[PDB]
Order: C-alpha cells, then sequence, then structure tokens
C-alpha cells in the first residue's frame, strides 16, 4: 500500500504517520526526519540542509529526489510505504510520475493558516525518536518528558513564528498546487484521492482514515 500525506506544515501530517505506520505495518519515509537525522549524523547532507531549513525554505528538488530514491531503493519498500513531506513541489512530483511510481492514497489535511502558528507554539519532539507531542492537544503523560524514554522534549529550531510563516508562504506558492495535481491523478483512475479536518481531534481525526483506509 502506497500512501501520500499532503497539506501545510504543522497540519498533524506526522501526528497521523505514526498511526498509520503501527496499524497497516509500512514504512514512515519523512523528508523533515531524514534532514533532522542528517544534520545529527553531520553528514554533508546535514551541513547543507541546517541553514535552507532554519530559513524556512525548501531543500532543492534534487537532492530531495536523491534522497527519497536512496530511501526507497532500501529493503521491505515492496509490501508498501508512506510519504510525508514529499513530494513538495510539482517537480518533485513529476519525477515521481516520469519514474513510473504511482499511489494507492493521497491524504489531504485541511487546516487553515490561523490555527497553524497557534498550533506550532506547543509543539514537542523527542528528537531521538522524532515523536510529536502538543502541549495541549496531544500532551505527554508526563510534562515535558518522552513517554517511552523519560527523556526531556525540545522546541524545534525551526518553530519560532517568523519560520513558520515563512513555511506557510512556502507552502502556499510551491505545494499547495499539489491539491489539483493529484486530485487530476485521482480523476484519471491512478490513484484515490480523500480530504480530511484536520482542525478536529487527534482520535477524531484518527477515525476519519480508519474510516477511509478501511
Ligand atoms: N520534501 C521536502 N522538500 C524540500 N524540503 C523539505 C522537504 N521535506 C522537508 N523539507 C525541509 O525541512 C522542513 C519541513 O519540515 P517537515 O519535517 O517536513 O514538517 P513538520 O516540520 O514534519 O510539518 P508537517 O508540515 O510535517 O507538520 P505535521 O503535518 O506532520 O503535523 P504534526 O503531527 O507534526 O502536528 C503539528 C503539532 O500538531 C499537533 N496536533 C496534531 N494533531 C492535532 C490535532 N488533531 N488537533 C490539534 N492539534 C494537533 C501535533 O501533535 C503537534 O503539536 C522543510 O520545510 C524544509 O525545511
Amino acid at each position: 500500500m502506497r500512501i501520500i500525506l499532503l497539506g501545510a506544515p504543522g497540519a498533524g501530517k506526522g501526528t497521523q504517520a505514526q498511526f498509520i505506520m503501527e496499524k497497516y505495518g509500512i514504512p514512515q519515509i519523512s523528508t523533515g526526519d531524514m534532514l533532522r537525522a542528517a544534520i545529527k549524523s553531520g553528514s554533508e547532507l546535514g551541513k547543507q540542509a541546517k541553514d535552507i531549513m532554519d530559513a524556512g525554505k525548501l531543500v532543492t528538488d534534487e537532492i530531495i529526489i536523491a534522497l527519497v530514491k536512496e530511501r526507497i531503493c532500501q529493503e521491505d519498500s515492496r509490501n508498501g510505504f508512506l510519504l510525508d513531506g514529499f513530494p513538495r513541489t510539482i517537480p518533485q512530483a513529476d519525477a515521481m510520475k516520469e519514474a513510473g511510481i504511482n499511489v494507492d492514497y493521497v491524504l489531504e489535511f485541511d487546516v487553515p493558516d490561523e490555527l497553524i502558528v497557534d498550533r506550532i507554539v506547543g509543539r514537542r519532539v523527542h528528537a531521538p525518536s522524532g515523536r510529536v507531542y502538543h502541549v495541549k492537544f496531544n500532551p505527554p503523560k508526563v510534562e515535558g518528558k518522552d513517554d517511552v524514554t523519560g527523556e526531556e522534549l525540545t522546541t524545534r529550531k525551526d518553530d519560532q513564528e517568523e519560520t513558520v510563516r515563512k513555511r506557510l508562504v512556502e507552502y502556499h506558492q510551491m505545494t499547495a498546487p499539489l491539491i489539483g495535481y493529484y486530485s487530476k491523478e485521482a480523476e484519471a483512475g491512478n490513484t484515490k484521492y480523500a480530504k480530511v479536518d484536520g482542525t478536529k481531534p487527534v482520535c477524531e481525526v484518527r477515525a476519519d482514515l480508519e474510516k477511509i483506509l478501511g
């Protein structure tokens, strides 16, 4: 089963990627998690990426496509995979299309800009695992601490409100057209599309996607 998650930064894609991984047993390919992993390893990728991400900009299509190609051409990607953060631009999409890769489901998380900025102030991560929490809407069971390890949570560096606002501008210019892109793909029979209300609580969003995938 091959799935793509679309939606503005903060819409809760990664939050629901976790659940979809652990309930249908397909790997999460997160471009954001891979970039943040590269910084932590201190690789060449990590060094090129850090400044771009800090500035709330998109990393070049070439680097991203190479990165995602590598991680697909690993093992256990025969049963399926879940893309989260990719594609992010039309060229990223067309590259996948031209390489002959089709997806079964394209899932869109609609959430307006207002909420997005209010959300991200409450976002907390367990940096080793990439587990994501919201202090109000999806809180850790112990304030400030990862549920699994008890390790202190941090805020992401690119989560200051200036940087967030840039990510949304980029999203509306570069990424939003992908909605049209995959609607049309769905219309031609090449995939299934579905929208959801991501403003809903995290259990109600979980529910709609059970209701959608089966
Ligand atoms: N493909 C690419 N091409 C070029 N560059 C790339 C790239 N991919 C990555 N990059 C680079 O690096 C950065 C992008 O970062 P990236 O890692 O791709 O995104 P996030 O930063 O992972 O943003 P999503 O945009 O992934 O947010 P989310 O939808 O997953 O929702 P989340 O569950 O976290 O939720 C938000 C907060 O949501 C709270 N919350 C979740 N659900 C609910 C709910 N249902 N109700 C209320 N609150 C909720 C969450 O718990 C948490 O508090 C890129 O911008 C660029 O810098």
